[PDB]
C-alpha cells in the first residue's frame, strides 16, 4: 500500500534500491529508462504488497534483453514493463517480467512505425502496458508491449511518428473531456515528445505534471503526497541539463473493482423469480465479457410493463441504473418519427403520396428529387445512399463551413436539407431502399413545416402520451453529472463550433452530428420500459399500429434494440456500442434474450 518512488538514478543505484525494496516486500509497478545509452538514468515506482514472482533487467543491449525476455517467457513469465533509450544500434533496454496468467501478450522493440504494432497483434484487441519511442528523430524505433484486453477495457494511446507529432496539451484536454477518462501513462522520448495513454478506470482523485526538472518533480511529489496522491506513473526523457519528467498521481495504487447491481422487478411472468435469475445470468455474462457498465431490459404486454431489470457492472463512482433512467436511443428514435407521420396522414394533414420538396418550396439540382414523396422518405427509397455520397446527419461541421457565414454559426436542420437538395441523388426514387439518417431528418422538418409546432412539442402533445422521451442535448457540459454515462473512446471535430480546432467527445458532437437538429433520426433518450410500452400500439418498424418486427440504433455512446414478437414487446438499452464485436451483441439480441422469453412464459 506504501508507494516508494525514485528518479534520476544510474543502473547501479537502481539495482541497489531494487534489491532492498524487493527484500522489504515491495514490487515494481513502473520502470522508465532514459538519457544516453552509456549513462542511462531510471525512474521506478515500488508498492509494498504481496504478488507473483518477478524479474528486472537494465543497462541491457538488444542481445541481452531478447535472450533474457525469451528465457523468462519460456518459464511462463509475462513482460509488464519495457523501456529503451539511445540510437537503434547502441540502445540499452530495461524491463519487468512477472509470473502472471495472461492468455495472449505481444511485444516488439523492432518497430520503425508504432502503427505497425497491429500486424504483431493480429485479430486480438490489446491494452498497451509499456512503450518507449527510442532511437533518434531521423531513425525512430519503438518498444510497444500489449496484453489481450480481457474485460474489454476502454483505452487510447496517441502515437507520434516521423511524419506527425502529438500536441500534448490539446490531446490531454480532448481525452479528459470524456467522462471518467484519465491519464494512465505519459511516455517521454529523448527529444521531449509525450506519448500519453488514457483509461476510464477509476484510481480515485488523480493529477499529472509534464516537462518537470528533477527539482520541480521533487516539489510536485511532496505537494501531492500531503494531499494523499501517490505516483502511479513516472517517465524521464533527456540527458544532462535537458533531463525532464512526466508524472501521474492517484489516491489508489490500482483501479477500483466493478460491483454488480440489479434494479427493477419481473411481475407479469409465470415464474417471476426464476425469470429474474435466468435473464440476470444472461446480462451479467454479457456485461462482464464486454465490459458494459449500464444496461436495461424490459418486457411489456399491451403497453404495460411486465418486466424491468436495470443493470450496473461499474465502479462505485457510476450511478446504479434504475428502470426509469433514460438511455440515448440512437436510430430507435426513428419509430417516434414514423408515429408522427402516421398521425399527420390519418388526421388528413399529409399523404404518403405528397411530393416533399415541392411542399417545402425547394428546386433540387436533381430533377428526380421532385418525385420524392413521404413514403420514399419512410422507406429510405428516396435516392439517398450514404455508401456513395456520405451521411448528411454527421456532416454538420463541413455543412456549416459551406454557408455564407463560413462556419461562424452552427448548421440547422434547414441548412442540412438545403445542402442536400442542391446535391444530386445517388439513385432514382423507389429503385431500392438504402438505410438513411437524412430521410427522417427531412420528415421531422415536414412535421414542423405543416403543423408550425417544433418536432419535440409535436411529440409531447400528440405522440408520447406522457412517456418520458427527451432530446439528448449535444454539449458535453450538459451531461457531466448524468446518472447514465454515454461511453465512447472516440473524439472528433466540433460541429457546434465549426471554426474551433478542439476535439469533442463522440456522443457530444464528436461523431459529427448536432443532436438538436437530429431529434427525428437518432437524438432521443428514454428507458427500455418506455420503448417496450410504446411499440405496444405503434409500428416498431414501418408505419402504423403494432407489427411483428424490430428496430435498433447505434451511435457513439449508445446501442438500443426493440422487438415485437408474439403477444409481448421487449427492449434493451446499453450505455455503449464499444462491446467486443457485433457477434457478441447479435448473440444477445437474436438468441440469448429471445430464447429466455421462450423458456420463461408470461403469466398464464
Ligand atoms: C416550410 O419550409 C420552407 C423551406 O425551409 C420555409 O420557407 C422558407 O421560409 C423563409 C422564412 O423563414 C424564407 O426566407 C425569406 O426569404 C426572403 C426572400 O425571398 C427574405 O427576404 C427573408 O428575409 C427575412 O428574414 C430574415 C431572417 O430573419 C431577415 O434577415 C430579414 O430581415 C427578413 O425579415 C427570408 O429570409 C425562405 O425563402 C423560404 N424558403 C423557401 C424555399 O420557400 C417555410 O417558411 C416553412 N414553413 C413553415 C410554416 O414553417
Ligand atoms: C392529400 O391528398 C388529397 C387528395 O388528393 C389532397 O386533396 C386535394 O387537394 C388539391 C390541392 O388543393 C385539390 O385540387 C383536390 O381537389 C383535393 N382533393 C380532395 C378530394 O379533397 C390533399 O391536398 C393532399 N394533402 C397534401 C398535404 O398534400
Amino acid at each position: 500500500s506504501h508507494v516508494e518512488t525514485y528518479y534520476s538514478v544510474d543502473g547501479a543505484t537502481h539495482a541497489e534500491k531494487s534489491k532492498a525494496l524487493k527484500a522489504d516486500g515491495y514490487r515494481i509497478v513502473s520502470l522508465s529508462s532514459y538519457g544516453s545509452p552509456d549513462s542511462a538514468n531510471y525512474a521506478a515506482i515500488w508498492v509494498q504488497e504481496e504478488g507473483p514472482s518477478f524479474e528486472i533487467i537494465h543497462d541491457a543491449d538488444e542481445a541481452t534483453y531478447n535472450s533474457w525476455l525469451q528465457t523468462w517467457k519460456s518459464r511462463g513469465y509475462v513482460s509488464t514493463q519495457v523501456s529503451a533509450t539511445g540510437p537503434a544500434e547502441n540502445a540499452v533496454f530495461a524491463g519487468v517480467m512477472e509470473n502472471i496468467n495472461v492468455a495472449n501478450w505481444f511485444q516488439s522493440c523492432e518497430l520503425e512505425n508504432p502503427w505497425a504494432f497491429s500486424n504483431t497483434t493480429g485479430n486480438v484487441d490489446v491494452v498497451v502496458k509499456g512503450f518507449r519511442m527510442f532511437g533518434t528523430p531521423e531513425e525512430r524505433r519503438y518498444c510497444i508491449l500489449g496484453h489481450e484486453n480481457v474485460g474489454n477495457e476502454q483505452t487510447t494511446i496517441q502515437y507520434s511518428t516521423p511524419s506527425f507529432t502529438v500536441n500534448f496539451a490539446s490531446t490531454f484536454e480532448a481525452e479528459t473531456t470524456k467522462r471518467f477518462w484519465r491519464p494512465s501513462r505519459l511516455f517521454l522520448s529523448e527529444d521531449h515528445i509525450i506519448t500519453p495513454s488514457f483509461a476510464d478506470t477509476s484510481v480515485g482523485k488523480w493529477s499529472h505534471a509534464v516537462d518537470l526538472t528533477k527539482a520541480e518533480l521533487k516539489e510536485k511529489i511532496e505537494t501531492e503526497r500531503a494531499k494523499g496522491l501517490y505516483p502511479i506513473d513516472i517517465q524521464g526523457g533527456g540527458s544532462g541539463s535537458s533531463e525532464r519528467f512526466t508524472v501521474v498521481f492517484a489516491e489508489r495504487t490500482s483501479p477500483k473493482p466493478r460491483q454488480w447491481n440489479v434494479r427493477g422487478e419481473i411481475t407479469g411472468f409465470e415464474d417471476n423469480k426464476a425469470a429474474e435469475e435466468e435473464v440476470d445470468s444472461i446480462m451479467r455474462r454479457f456485461m462482464e465479457k464486454n465490459g458494459v457498465r449500464q444496461a436495461q431490459f424490459a418486457v411489456a404486454l399491451e403497453g404495460k410493463t411486465i418486466a424491468e431489470r436495470s443493470y450496473t457492472w461499474a465502479e462505485d463512482d457510476r450511478a446504479i441504473v434504475e428502470p426509469d433512467d433514460i438511455f440515448l436511443l440512437a436510430s430507435v428514435s426513428k419509430m417516434f418519427l414514423h408515429a408522427s407521420i402516421d398521425w399527420l396522414v390519418s388526421h388528413d394533414m399529409l399523404n404518403f403520396s405528397t411530393p416533399v420538396y415541392d411542399l417545402l418550396g425547394y428546386k433540387p439540382a436533381d430533377s428526380r428529387a421532385n418525385d420524392i414523396n413521404v413514403q420514399h422518405l419512410l422507406d429510405h427509397s428516396a435516392g439517398y445512399d450514404r455508401s456513395m455520397s456520405g451521411d448528411p446527419s454527421f456532416m454538420f461541421r463541413e455543412i456549416a463551413q459551406s454557408l455564407p457565414t463560413k462556419g461562424a454559426k452552427a448548421a440547422t436542420l434547414r441548412d442540412v436539407i438545403e445542402y442536400v437538395v442542391a446535391k444530386p441523388l445517388d439513385f432514382t426514387p423507389g429503385d431500392y431502399s438504402a438505410y438513411s439518417n437524412y430521410c427522417p431528418m427531412l420528415l421531422s422538418y415536414v412535421v414542423t413545416n405543416i403543423t408550425g409546432v417544433p418536432y419535440l412539442d409535436f411529440l409531447e402533445k400528440n405522440i408520447l402520451d406522457g412517456l418520458n422521451v427527451r432530446l439528448y442535448e449535444t454539449a458535453a457540459s450538459k451531461h457531466t453529472e448524468d446518472r447514465i454515462v454515454q461511453e465512447s473512446k472516440n473524439t472528433g471535430q466540433d460541429p457546434v463550433h465549426p471554426q474551433s480546432a478542439k476535439l469533442v467527445p463522440g456522443p457530444h458532437g464528436g461523431d459529427g452530428a448536432v443532436k438538436e437538429e437530429c431529434a427525428g433520426t437518432f437524438a432521443m433518450a428514454a428507458s427500455a420500459s418506455s420503448l417496450a410500452k410504446f411499440i405496444g400500439s405503434h409500428a416498431v418498424w414501418g408505419t402504423g399500429g403494432r407489427v411483428s418486427s424490430n428496430r435498433d440504433g447505434s451511435l457513439s455512446g449508445a446501442r438500443a434494440y426493440v422487438e415485437s414478437r408474439g403477444t409481448i414487446d421487449w427492449a434493451l438499452t446499453l450505455n455503449t456500442r464499444e462491446y467486443i464485436s457485433e457477434t457478441e451483441f447479435d448473440e444477445l439480441r437474436w438468441y440469448s434474450l429471445p430464447d429466455f422469453l421462450s423458456a420463461f412464459p408470461i403469466a398464464g
